[PDB]
């Protein structure tokens, strides 16, 4: 067999079958005959191709395969893995090399030094010494992608590797099934239920591998049988809770005083699936108030070692979760009470309050609608206004870097073709990876984008208000037509200027059979 | 509180008590006003620092602390770097920086990209941003060593730091309690503990781990119910099993062949705390042959994820061979028989062969002796001839670094004052961390150090005549008289030309109250 | 032709007949077959390798090849890298990997990660992607460790490549000359020339660029041309003027403050071949008094990028000194007096004080001695009382690292076996290469040692009384007899307990026929 026989064999055999790609000559041998149980899902930048594959791991929760292009496509792409290394997703990033013939001479198209190029964005980054060993280093990337805490890996493989004939023994790599579904020794699991039984006021906080895991429905037993309010850890990548269950109490404040504060009283707080903490605002002050005791379950030794306050424990959240949910006692307390719906804002005949759009989206988006966000400046109205009962329905850029939810909305739409996606972005935030509009138009992915118009970057300029920063430029970005742009790339395309239009417009692009772009002109800041 | 005193303070609350060091410049503002209640291990040079904190952190089986001076002193410690990461030895290396104020111009001693310099030898390497951040930074340093698998961290300070004033939240980090103690899951540990049940024909493989999670009673009792067979996994670096239970096998070669026919027959074989493999020859061949399966248990997502085949679970070694031990039946089949004992080899009243000198350490070495081995071409015969009972008795440098020995044995002997440590080390190996003598000397550690005398780097040569390599340079060692270096840094030096000088030399080493250095007269290769 | 072939090929083509080496198994189908025109010279341990060839290639002014064994040997060697990289020398580091079918599941002996782990240290640093280019490689390594500004490199290649076979366009490699030997444009050189002839109080600094360039003599042409003082820039790794010639004004002190306070009236301060500047202690102050400008020639731009004032020309040494030299007029202004000689210092006929040795070494010793320094309490005294007229007479470890003196001192003369090497080394300083001694007893290369035996780390002391720092530990180094040694090493020793001794010592050591060692009493501090 070559390489490229027994490569795609282990791909299909670790259940691969989808290539998230934007090609180029040194992968051209990797891509010929490209086999038939295979599909190919073009973008047409290397930011686009990595969010759209990303959105789909994460959906999916499963590895996707991604192609690039040498050094270039790579570095195009490593934005979006930035995003990818916060939200552990398991992302097998491969580029194709120049032959190794010319690799010393710097060929044009030589990825030089290539493994150091994505770092400190991946878990593992390597080239291979040989043709023989690219199957092994794919298994080894397979793997390191996988295992807890996931992340995104990197292949950089020599275009002659292919046809080169592979190691008879790499046929022991097909079928080898790797673990890290584990839990806290017996011994210790029963002193920290003990310690959760005993207290007297507990608080959850859930992140983002909460979700990963499909741990959800596990933390919302934890929480009943606690009788605990339940927080989302701040600047929140996915949503880990029902956010209209009695005990959810919201998304936390990305502040350390915040923080401590709102969880004074609470004697024992129990952080499950999230760094301790992602905090953005600088707001000195305590981490912890007197009396209360932080104890975090995370699936990244990174992250238990940089929290600044509690105890930790490295386990996997998927089991550490329904363990937890199984052995707790039933407290005898009362269980929280839901919290209210949010009122309306008054809404005149013009420009959309962006409240007004998110309680609008509740009203007539499906209830197993997913949502994205990347309309930086209304994030904590959209988390009060939509409600989420299901997993796997909220993503936001976990690193903070725009241009993620454009094409991971696509990627999300192909990993549950049954569950309407929806992405609410904002003007500024539309252009990073705005190219992703023409891969939902090819493949009939049928995503809807609702562009929250209001001329500039408003998550900036209310920053810069804060600091009293005067005279930064650059905050503003008139004179963008996102119905032409959907055009431009094949997309259907609605405005909505007023609520009626906004109805309206909801209304088409919810019975349409292809992917809708809406702009939604919204209130200035 | 000074951000010297607060770190003091979280080592001392993490259990750190003990500073490994040679010391500079940029060092003495973090050295000064040492605090009463640590000590201070003085080594003449890097490799020899690192080595006896390897040591030490090995045999207690918690984090040694070392303090290094900038580029050039870590630099000296690359080397012993290189064993600590392959033996996940859990080692706290600082080094001294420049001040701030002249880190720009890079004065003399000025580590340059100073968390680039360890890489790739460690887990975590890194220099703060600021005085303030230092606690935290030593914080991470300490888990990260400490969590599974376990390694060496780096952490850069310039020196101005100390001085400064601490944070007061810097409280919250002292007695974090961090664990990495978790197993597989109760449905899948339910299919592994039935799999093994099952096997008809069942071999155990150990590795280092186990004996550094201090498991090896655990898979005893494992070995004995499967009624298996027990190997060592190849290159090892410490003893995972008492090598006269009648189920033990001895080290397996490091060969792809020679181990797949080792293995041929049996059914299942279950790998505990070793990677797969650590083979040296090439010995090109099956990785397994037809009917052997093999299953991992490592606690180190890198070893999992380069075995080229098998199932593997990454989880903590204590934990699952205790859980294995604990569930799996006890077979009807019959106990293993106890491998012989050695022959013994003719000996005539001149030059030693090895295998005399281990008959004769085996015959007189209290039977709780700790062994360690950097006798490059005699491990075989060593593996053979020692009676190895108890946990921590054997060390041998994890990445084949020699250098390692010397210095580890008075490490190890400073962590177990009531076992004799005897070091087995060539003459060759002796001279690369000579001068880690002058420590056992100065803190009158009493161990035993025994130097194979023939000449030549007997290893090497041998692997030259394997390939029928002529004209080799380099590979004689003649003109060192190791009673006068001995005698340069203090330590008590015998010679022994035959057997009755050999047993001569051991008796009065054993009854001595500091150090010993026996030079022996061995037989050329 | 097999690369093997090939790669001797070039080496010699390219003027290299000399390995520094410590072999190992992936180094033996390298050194197998060793060329009847090559020498090589084994040292004990990686540190002595390297700064036996760092000796040999700073004094013979040509790149030095080196072999050191994968990971371990590598890393063994970096605190000697640290100082070449500082030192500008060219060092051609070759290591040996495993072979290219077992680098992937990392056995036993593979350099993970190669070419990361010698960085930040070297210039260029790789591994081949196939056997073919391993000629190509090895001619990237010799032309990238010679260029100016010059510097360690370093190749890792597998140990199968050697017996491939090499690509027949390789013989283009073995004549290629590559040339870095320029100078300013001629338009801003007269320019610069015209500055020089029209400042009024014109002062030289040289570095250790100088001496690496032979620019010595022509550089004493231009201080004689513009009557202008001369002095060394500090931390000196050489010298590079005549320390008795009338302009010399001795070493600066290495303090912001010290250096602008000594050019202060100086209008025009000329810096040639040293970076701006190699300060050590923190003596804040101002960069330059008003009234001062700088301008360096460096033949490093990283030297130009960070220098904080001045303006800067990144040109070789050689060509600009001869440019400079040959261009500037005449001044009429009197030509600087000479320095008076050092005082005799009160001496008793007990222990040694340094400036006696140093008194005594320059009446005794040759003309053309070459003298090396790791004595790190008394180099200004060293400074001060040897009359050094000649190029190449002075080595001092360029990053501080003490172990450089030992090894490269043999090196050093093994380069220049017509000229007496006498290395000073403190009792501190010599253990950290005391093997290297052993080079010198099997090559018979006839160095001197004098240890300054003082009984403590002397500079360490000196700055913890400095910062009035009480309780330091681990400054005291009692308890090392050096004859014996030298004795292990097989080099004759002698003791100089007072000065009749000494002078007894030095006139057998300079009359003998090998390599001897000199161990002195001198005085505490
Ligand atoms: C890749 C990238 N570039 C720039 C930024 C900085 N940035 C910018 C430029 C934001 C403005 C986004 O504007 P928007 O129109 O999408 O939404 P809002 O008006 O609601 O802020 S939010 C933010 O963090 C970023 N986060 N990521
Ligand atoms: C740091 C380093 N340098 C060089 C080597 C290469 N090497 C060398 C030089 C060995 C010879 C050791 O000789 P010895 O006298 O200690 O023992 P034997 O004579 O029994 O081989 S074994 C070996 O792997 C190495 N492993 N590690
Ligand atoms: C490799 C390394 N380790 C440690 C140091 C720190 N250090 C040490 C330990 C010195 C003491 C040298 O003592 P010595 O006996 O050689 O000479 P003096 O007594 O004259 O200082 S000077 C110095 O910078 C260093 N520079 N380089
Ligand atoms: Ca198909
Ligand atoms: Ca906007
Ligand atoms: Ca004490
Ligand atoms: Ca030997
Ligand atoms: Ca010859
Ligand atoms: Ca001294
Ligand atoms: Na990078
Ligand atoms: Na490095």
């Amino acid at each position: 067999a070559s390489v490229h026989g027994t490569t795609y064999e282990l791909l299909r055999r670790q259940g691969i079958d989808t290539v998230f790609g934007n090609p180029g000559s040194n992968e051209l041998p990797f891509l010929k005959d490209f086999p038939e149980d295979f599909r190919y899902i073009l973008a047409l930048q290397e930011a686009c191709v990595v969010g759209i594959a990303d959105g789909y791991a994460q959906a999916s929760r499963k590895p996707a395969f991604i192609n690039l292009h040498s050094a270039a496509g790579t570095g195009n792409a490593m934005g979006a893995l930035s995003n990818a290394w916060n939200s552990h997703s398991p992302l097998i990033v491969t580029a194709g090399q120049q032959t190794r013939a010319m690799i010393g001479v710097e060929a044009l198209l030589t990825n030089v030094d290539a493994a150091n190029l994505p770092r400190p964005l991946v878990k593992w980054s390597y080239e291979p010494a040989s043709a023989a060993e690219v199957p092994h280093a794919m298994s080894r990337a397979i793997h390191m992608a996988s295992m807890a805490p996931q992340g995104p890996v990197y292949l950089s493989v020599p275009y002659d590797d292919w046809d080169k004939d592979a190691d008879p023994q790499s046929h022991h790599l097909f079928d080898r099934h790797v673990s890290s579904s584990v839990r806290l020794n017996d011994q210790d699991l029963d002193i920290l239920v003990k310690a959760l039984n005993s207290a007297s006021n507990p608080a959850i906080v859930l992140g983002p591998d909460v979700d990963a895991a499909n741990a959800n429905a596990d933390c919302v037993m934890l929480a009943e049988r606690l009788k605990a309010p339940v927080w989302v850890a701040p600047s929140a990548p996915r949503c880990p809770f029902p956010t209209r269950h009695p005990c959810f109490r919201g998304l936390m404040p990305a502040g350390i005083a915040a923080i401590s504060q709102l969880l004074e009283g609470h004697d024992v707080v129990l952080v499950i699936g999230a760094p301790v903490f992602r905090y953005h605002q600088y707001d000195p002050g305590q981490y912890l108030k007197p009396g209360t005791r932080l104890i975090s379950v995370t699936c990244d030794p990174l992250e238990a070692a940089r929290a600044p306050m509690g105890d930790a424990i490295v386990a996997d959240i998927g089991a550490m979760a329904s363990a937890l949910a199984n052995l707790v006692e039933e407290s005898s307390r009362q269980l929280p009470t839901a919290a209210p719906e949010p009122a309306k804002v008054d809404q005149d005949a013009g420009r959309l309050h962006p409240e007004t759009v998110f309680d609008t989206l509740n009203d007539m988006a499906p209830e197993n609608a997913i949502y994205l966000n990347e309309s930086t400046s209304t994030t904590a109205q959209m988390w009060q206004r939509l409600n989420m009962r299901n997993p796997g329905s909220y993503y936001f850029c976990a690193a903070g870097g725009i241009g993620f939810a454009l094409p991971a909305a696509i990627g999300v739409q192909l990993a549950e073709p049954e569950r309407q996606v929806i992405a609410v972005i904002g003007d500024g935030s539309a252009n990073y990876s705005i190219s992703a509009l023409w891969t939902a138009a090819q493949y009939n992915i049928p995503t809807i984008f609702v562009i929250m118009n209001n001329g500039t970057y408003g998550a900036l300029r209310w920053f810069a208000g804060v600091l009293e920063a005067e005279n930064v430029p650059g905050l503003d970005v008139p004179g963008i037509d996102f119905r032409a742009l959907a055009k431009g790339y094949g997309v259907q395309a609605l405005k909505a200027d007023n609520l009626e239009q906004l109805k309206g417009s909801l209304q088409e692009a919810l019975s349409a059979k292809g992917p809708v772009l809406i702009e939604v002109s919204t209130v200035s800041p």
